[PDB]
């Protein structure tokens, strides 16, 4: 019935066949589920299905930390029957920029410590921007043909980070098996 | 038979498939069921069906607290048979604005303390505005084709807050299991 | 057979599905069954069917107490077979205005004390104006197609008030279970 | 179902029938999986299928190390049924340039030592550039006809290198049997 899971997993599959990429479920905050954001805890009910909570993560702006690929198209159908008309835009971001962000000093008092400690979800971040400013409508059959605004994201990446009390570290080997001591 | 539950749950489902969002039942006060408002107590008769009472919550205006996405469309049908022609407008509101509202001092003498104590419904608030200034008519079959004025809301969010005698606190982890000591 | 109950309950149902709202039976005094008015005692013969008596309630005018939504339309049919062509006008009235009316001093010698004591109906008032200045004719089948003048009301609300000998109080939690000691 | 494996292995087969060449799985970073890059560890699940991680390897630029074939076409189909419309560009790079790169001094502090030691994947490099600036769409049947942006790579080569603590050496005899002591 649902269409966004189908579209995001089509992106993920043709993006790399059953690989590293992760899809998103909610567009309550999809476009603002950009880099420096979170995701709900993972459960296995009705297949691989997690929760959704992706609040902000920018901490400081003292050193250069906010400095700034062509259009891509997916116009096909899947035999229920689905029809996808996606267009994708890519803003290249450097990988050593991730190291720079790790070097950035972690210091905030945003009301996020309470929820983060209560969850212990060991939040992870994206690697490189995946953006869509595409058209509205897609199609699905069980009819219900969904509609999508421009400037929205579909799939995201993993870079595990650990948060001690004051300053953080990194776990880059795609660690999302929910095991930590924080 | 009823159409508004169908329309709001269609919004909720295609908004995120059976997820966090909550629909509304009454348009007695729908547009004025904006942020800073309430909802009736939850019961399980005829499925998930709650009551409806969403009175005002603005308390003080001393610091900046009243400062101020493109159009979205849903034009489909569901196989009874229903037909939806919804248009949606979005006014972006910041998430740290919720923290600012929590920091706002709670002080009122509005005749709401009596009803709030008699109910103990642990009221919860919305996250980001969901507005519709769309057309009038929709369609349904058992015929009865409903009509909807502009500048109205359909679905809302959760941010639990606890009210001690003088000043309040927050319960952000989507807590709506009606358990408190106030 | 009767049509006004059908029309008012259609208003109530699509107004909120089997919820707080209350319909009216008689148009002997419908338009003047505005705010500050009464209703007959409730009985359970032939379903939920009450009496009708809604006389005046204005008491004093010393402080500001008489200071002063767009058009709505319902153009459908119900499968007997009924056909409704209602238009509705709304004059917004504040909720803290109800608190102001409660603060208003109660003092009258209108010949209403005798009937009120003989009835003990614990009269209740409306919340916000519901007005119709719509067209005349509707349709019904068992034919008999009813006609309705402009500037008339269909459904009303509840705000229970208790009347001691001199000054009154409030019972806001939609209390209409006919229990009091006055 | 998957199409990129088919296309890359078609390249590999007609490039040399079941020979030295290696195909890639992910286009998360395909174009930037150029020379001086990595690959995920090799496993044998669902046939020959490895992981994917190809981060950067440039170390120093002091001596000449960044100084700088006609178009090729593959327009056929394979009897499921597939249809390929590939165009290929080649930028010739010298083989003694590989010796020069080996002579280049290895010295970096990029956050890659941790992941490299944790993996022990004994990374290997390409021999000569294989580039495609071709059209978008291909075709496949189980329909799903994939799309490909210009300036992207499909297949790559092997030149094993060993990394001691400070300075590296070479293992040129196409050694990718994951055996080392580093």
């Amino acid at each position: 019935f649902s269409v966004f899971e189908e579209i995001t997993r089509i992106v993920v599959k043709e993006m790399d066949a059953g690989g590293d990429m992760i899809a998103v479920r909610s567009l309550v905050d999809a476009d603002r589920f950009r880099c420096f954001h979170l995701v709900g805890e993972k459960r296995t009910f009705f297949g691989c299905r997690h929760y959704t909570t992706g609040l902000t993560l920018m901490d400081i702006l003292d050193t250069d930390g906010d400095k700034w690929k062509a259009e891509f198209q997916i116009l096909d159908n899947v035999d229920g029957f689905h029809h996808q008309k996606i267009k994708i835009s890519e803003n290249r971001i450097s990988q050593q920029y991730l190291a720079t962000l790790e070097n950035r000093k972690l210091k905030r008092e945003l009301p996020f410590s309470f929820r983060s400690i209560n969850t212990r979800e060991n939040l992870y971040l994206v690697t490189e921007t995946l953006e869509t400013v595409k058209e509205e409508t897609l199609k699905s059959d069980r009819q219900r043909e969904v509609t999508i605004p421009p400037n929205r994201v579909l799939s995201y990446r993993v870079k595990q980070l650990v948060f001690p009390n004051k300053e953080t570290m990194s776990a880059g080997l795609d660690i999302h098996f929910r095991g930590k001591t924080k």
